[PDB]
Parts: structure tokens; C-alpha cells; sequence
């Protein structure tokens, strides 16, 4: 009954020149767009019910899943003139997701998380999944504690990544305005508040927003 | 009085179908094969004294470049049957550099990078220029601490892309066996050993491996 | 009065990777993007009313010029999503042309040609503006006969390159399809026909297809 929100739009301009053609959530993975994997991945873990946005070709995506019957659930699709932030994309479409808490995928994310473990604790406001730090941004964005409780990074010992996958309730929103505008501060004054819970995710995980990384994903699905 | 090598490289797989009748070091880089530059950058730097190994193709580099008089220096040549390794290619090279301290300049590289400034501490084995990590490469080779040591990788950070730049001592070599191998388990060991100095170069640097990468070389050499 | 179609769907790919991110028409030439200078030329010349095509990143191109009326012009755009080649742009867009001949400049050009010289003589389907040939083509494309009448390449001499600018008629794309194609096979076919007069431009010239060339323009802006 839980809905699932794919956060696309993103341009992809570090992999150009394929963005030149097609949006990075249809781009091949193992022979499979990336985007239909997420939502594959979303439905063995129970949720049929998906939200996604778009701005960078987006006529394409619509034109790839239909209303996602082909996939077994159903695609609520929410068109972006020009692109909103990652804060901005999810305030726009908020009626599209109701009252409810709901998940939050990255278009650019691929990984092996179990979905269906994602809970939102009643009085908190967001639910975030967080992984080590990759190489290429090995200083974190957030701590997490031994209570699983968010909080801002640390010294050392303890921060991790924000994957890009959480449980967001819709109040996180309160007094938004309509327009382009990143998640992150949004997360960071909820953190602030003490009100984010987090988990830290061992499997595998990536950012798919290179060509590079594009090659591990395809690596890891070649392995099984 | 130092030396120079160029350093082979390898066969270009990467920019076929050019490279099937026109070795890498002869690709034109706006209208200037990529070697022929690359002895011009050494020549500015005062070094006229070069040595070039080749298993690619080798016979149409010594017909373009000969003894090097025609640039202002002289050529000594190390053909190879077949490839010898980064490792394997100076050792095979090794007589013709001698005693001293030698530049070493990977032929797939380009810089703007100031090789008049190279420099081996006595007692060291090895100094290497590192690069930011490219995009292709995101993690890098080496971490390098505040007195210019280069170690292995940090999982905090500071982590640095080999250049294909470096001062080599011929002792780095000492106990090698003819044939082909790897330079970076002969640097591994010396770092181990304490014996391998570096520098962050901070400006330009292409790995030209595709044609796509030679572009973003033409770019730079236009600057200007 | 003359129409212009300015051909600005090119990939550039070996202009990589500035024109991953900015398409080569608004690349900056001594300050100013290549195809408002080559708008601007156009409007000195008195012609006014132009058709551009674009392909990656054309939405860049609309944003920038417009409706055209900011360098003196007006502009119909010809959207083409994947790149048709110079060929296949012009024959997209010219319902926008219509019947009579038409001024053609191709995107990569640059050049102090005076277009106002530019004619086509009834019963010709082009007319040609020849240039020396380039150290980057050195072989060279047509042949110019003493009559102003362009010739198919002679083992015996007068070897010039095809600029990129030039008048065409409509009926030179008779019987062409919908798709990416380049112009020379239907130039080569109307020269061997008789029906393509040219001229040998001895004023600047630069093809813009790499970094260097475009430097080689902000020297001579210069």
C-alpha cells in the first residue's frame, strides 16, 4: 500500500554524450534500463505503486514504461518544464503521493538494499539509508549513531553516505514554496530537529552518474 | 644531462580503427603527432636526450622521428617483438639510460606540467607528479602525506591518480628478470620501503587513451 | 527577398568535450557566439529573414537568439532531435525556405565573404563559393571553369574546396528522403549535370571543425 517515488530529471551531463540521446534512467544496464531495475526491485519488495518525475527528455521515459502496467503496477508521472531540485521535484508531486509516508529513490541509484525494511518510526520525519563513502567522496554526508539516530557529520568515526534512498514523510515539506530546490537543507533542518532515523546498508550500492560507474554496475550484475 | 624515455604504452585497442594503420605515439594532436610534442615539451625543459621503446608499429615511429636531430636531440630506440610491460619496457631500456636518474614520460600523456622541476632526493627510488583523479579513474593510485611521501591508499582521502610523470632510479630495478611486467609492484615495494617522493601537479593532465580524450587534449593545446 | 538557412545541427564531435555541454554554433569566437557573428554578417549584407536548424542541445540556440530580432532578423526554426546531416537539415526544413533559391552558410564557417554577391542564375540548381584548399584537405573538391561554371576534378588542375556557403534551389532535393544524408553526392551530381556556377572566394576562410581552427579565428579577429 506504501507508494515509491523515482526522483528523474536529473540532466546527466558528466555522461554525455549518451544523455545527449536518451535520459540516464533508461540507460542499459546488464541489458535492462536502469530505471525499470529500480522499479522491478521496488515491486518484489511489495510496492506497486510509483510516482516519477521527469524534465531531461522525459517524453521518453513515459514513452518506455506506459503507465507501468507492462511492469505489473501503476506509474503516476509528474512533468517538469525545467528541472526542480531534488527537494523541488518531490514538493511538486506531493499530491500525486497523498498524506502517507512514502519511499524515495534516486533515478541515479542502483542497488541490492532490501526495500521492504524501510519504516518510518511515528514522530519522525525521514528514514534515510546510508552507505560507506565511495572513493570519490570519501568525507560523508551525515553521522549515524548507535541508536540509528541522523545527525550531522562528525569528526571522525561513523559518517556515512546518503544513498539516495529513504522513507519521507510529507510534513518534512511544511512551508515549502513552490519551486527548484535541493533535499538536502530540508534533511539537514529535520536532522537539526532530531527527527531522522538512518541505517547503514553493507551490500551493494552506486551512484550511477559516470560512465565508470555505470561499468560497476554491470560488473556487479555480472557476478551472479 | 638527464635522460628521457618515452615510455611505449601499448597497442591503442581503445582508438581503433586508427590505430590498426597509425601507432598511438604518431596520432596527430592538432596537427603534431602526439611523440613529437612530447620531445618538444622534454627539449624545453633542457632535456635532448631521449629513449623511446615501441612493439606497435615501431618501424613507422623511428621513420617519422630518426636520430632526433631534426628536433634538437638524440634518439636512442628499444624495440620490442613483443610488449613488454610499463616495468619490463625501461628494464629492457635500462643500458641505453645508464647510471643516473632518468625522466620518465608515459606516451599516452599529456601535461602542462613543469618537467624542468623534476627532482630525485638521493637515497629515494622514485618520484611521482599525481594528478586529480579523472573521471575515468576516480579513486586514484596513491596518497601522498604533507612531506611529499607517496603511500598506498587512505580510505580518508588525499588519494592521487599516477600521471605517467615521474624520476626513476635505475636501482628501482635491481633483481628484475628480462621480460614483461608492471611498473606498480616495483613501485609497491619502494613505497613500502620509504624510498618514493611525489608532488600534486594542479594543472592539465589527459590520459589519451580514446578520441574522445585526444579532443579534450586538442582543446588544451589551443588555449590561447 | 533571399532567404538564409544557416546549418547549426552540427555534432562537433571534434570539438569534444566543449561541445558536450554548448552546442558549436554559440561557442564563443573573440567574445561573440560563431552564429551571432555569422547572423550579424548576414544582416550587413541585407539579408534579414533566416532559418536555423538544431539538434543536441538546439533548445541552447533558441534560448540564445530568439525570435532574431535582437540581431536585426527574423528567425523559423527547424527542430531536429537526432542530427541530420547537411543534407538532410536543409531538406527538413525547407517547407520554412520555400520555392525561391536560398542563401546557405554552414554552421562550422567562418569567413569575411560578401554575401551580397551571391546570385543564382536561372536554370542553375547551386551556385558555389569556392576556397583554397586547407592544410586539413589538402586534395582538395571541384574545379572552376573560366565561365564561372564548376567541373568535376581533373587529374590536369584548378583544385578548390566547397566553403560551405553557397545559394541552392529547392529542386536540387527532388526525389530525397526523410534522414540524415550529407549534400556533396547531390552537389556532385548536379556539377556533372552542368548546372552549378561558383566562384573563388581569395578573402578569410576557416572551416571551424577543431579547436585550432577556432583559435586560428580569434587571431585573425584580431
Amino acid at each position: 500500500d506504501m507508494k515509491a517515488m523515482i526522483l528523474a530529471a536529473g540532466r546527466g551531463e558528466r555522461m554525455r554524450p549518451t544523455t545527449l540521446h536518451t535520459p540516464k534512467p533508461l540507460i542499459e544496464a546488464a541489458g535492462v534500463p536502469l530505471i525499470e531495475r529500480q522499479l522491478l526491485a521496488l515491486r518484489q519488495a511489495g510496492v506497486d505503486d510509483w510516482v516519477i518525475n521527469h524534465a531531461w527528455l522525459g517524453e521518453q521515459i513515459e514513452a518506455y514504461l506506459g503507465d507501468g502496467s507492462r511492469l505489473g503496477g501503476r506509474i503516476a508521472y509528474s512533468p517538469e518544464g525545467e528541472p526542480l531540485e531534488t527537494g523541488g521535484g518531490i514538493f511538486r508531486a506531493l499530491p500525486l503521493l497523498g498524506e502517507q509516508p512514502f519511499l524515495l529513490l534516486n533515478g541515479d541509484v542502483w542497488s541490492d538494499f532490501d526495500y521492504s525494511r524501510l519504516h518510518l518510526a511515528d514522530g519522525d520525519l525521514a528514514h534515510l539509508v546510508l552507505v560507506d563513502n565511495p572513493a570519490h567522496h570519501p568525507a560523508g554526508d551525515f553521522h549515524l549513531d548507535a541508536g540509528g539516530r541522523v545527525g550531522e557529520t562528525r569528526e571522525a568515526g561513523g559518517n556515512l553516505t546518503y544513498s539516495g534512498i529513504a522513507v519521507l514523510h510529507p510534513a518534512l515539506f511544511e512551508g515549502c514554496q513552490p519551486g527548484a530546490f535541493k533535499l538536502a537543507p530540508l534533511l539537514r533542518k529535520a536532522i537539526a530537529a532530531g527527527r531522522v532515523s538512518g541505517e547503514h546498508h553493507r551490500g551493494q550500492w552506486v551512484d550511477v552518474g559516470t560512465h565508470e560507474r555505470l561499468a560497476e554496475v554491470e560488473r556487479l550484475l555480472a557476478e551472479h
